[PDB]
DNA sequence: TTAGGGTTAG
């Protein structure tokens, strides 16, 4: 029993029935026959991912009292779901414990590492980790020299995310559709969406076919461009080349009509992924409720924000933000000040924005 | 057989 009942957990995991997984989890556990080490880096992996961390940390230490030790992959997962959710500093000392037990990272434990200082600005730290990988004998692949690329683009250092690529190539080493799309992402953003556009020329042209992802960056540099109308040409023809639009393509595309203040059409597209069973999410509706606020439509962004909580999705930070600056911008300050504390109340914390904003607002 | 990279909102 104790095999067939993992192999039925990892199952599921692994086609991405968390809950069903966590039930014969606890039934299994009821019955006291004891998980295996890929059980529990599956649910581990599976909360994480679902921004469940108090949870996946709780496994961590049940199975270390259990007496299954975790190895190199239960570490990774951890260090991936800390990092993801901007606690480096837990990350990192999870790192260390795993070094100290014995446990030898690998190339993936380094990258997962790297990613999650780039993310939280900390490059010069990731270039160093990069540095110390190498000297350990531990080669970089793909995804490590992408990983840096991208956290280069994001710090607007293009010229050094161009050396590292150049660099990379000169090494063996292949880009693929994902290093590509890092590269006109962070050329977009940096006011070269032209660079952008021919990358992605000489892309098709070395045999890499892009996918929805590729389609949404390119979508999303026009646009920030002032060039909407080429955005949603290349949308509505994105359906001809088979590929598929997902929620980020609804999101970009209604976050680009919504601050040209063509609501409508923004609302058009947001009943048309409705109806193609594309489920708006916090990213969605934040975007609509800003949209709505901006253009003098405070009721209905907060009638939406109401439908949002009504749906399951759960308003974060820049939710919260959002309504904020529309409240205290038709001069309902108390209203504003309310719901700066019903967000601290839900443990949301402000950010400088958030507190730029309510400053500007009670300043008036 | 579980773990790492690219896209979107204030």
């Amino acid at each position: 029993n104790s095999v067939t009942y993992n192999t039925l957990i990892s199952g599921l995991g692994k086609a991405g029935r968390l809950e069903e997984a966590l039930e014969l989890f606890e039934e299994m556990k009821e019955k006291g026959i004891v998980p295996d080490v890929v059980t529990y880096n599956t649910l581990i992996s599976g909360l994480g991912k679902a921004g469940r961390l108090e949870e996946a940390l709780e496994l961590f230490e049940e199975m270390k009292e259990k007496g299954i030790v975790p190895d190199v992959v239960t570490y990774t997962t951890l260090i991936s779901g800390l990092g993801k959710a901007g606690r480096l500093e837990e990350a990192l000392e999870l790192f260390e414990e795993m070094k100290e037990k014995g446990i030898v990272p690998n190339v993936v434990t380094y990258t997962t590492l790297i990613s999650g200082l780039g993310k939280a600005g900390r490059l010069e730290e990731a270039l160093e980790l990069f540095e110390e990988m190498k000297e350990k004998g531990i080669v970089p692949d793909v995804v490590t020299y992408t990983t840096l690329i991208s956290g280069l683009g994001k710090a607007g250092r293009l010229e050094e995310a161009l050396e590292l690529f150049e660099e990379m190539k000169e090494k063996g080493i292949v880009p693929d559709v994902v290093t590509y799309t890092t590269l006109i992402s962070g050329l977009g953003k940096a006011g070269r969406l032209e660079e952008a556009l021919e990358l992605f020329e000489e892309m098709k042209e070395k045999g890499i076919v892009p996918d929805v992802v590729t389609y949404n960056t390119l979508i999303s540099g026009l646009g920030k461009a002032g060039r909407l109308e080429e955005a949603l040409e290349l949308f509505e023809e994105m359906k001809e080349k088979g590929i598929v639009p997902d929620v980020v393509t609804y999101n970009t595309l209604i976050s680009g009509l919504g601050k040209a203040g063509r609501l409508e059409e923004a609302l058009e597209l947001f009943e048309e992924m409705k109806e193609k069973g594309i489920v708006p999410d916090v990213v969605t509706y934040t975007t609509l409720i800003s949209g709505l606020g901006k253009a003098g439509r405070l009721e209905e962004a907060l009638e939406l924000f109401e439908e949002m909580k009504e749906k399951g999705i759960v308003p974060n930070v820049v939710t919260y933000t959002t309504l904020i600056s529309g409240l205290g911008k038709a001069g309902r300050l108390e209203e504003a000040l309310e719901l700066f504390e019903e967000m601290k109340e839900k443990g949301i914390v402000p950010d400088v924005v958030t507190y730029t904003t309510l400053i500007s607002g009670l300043g008036k």
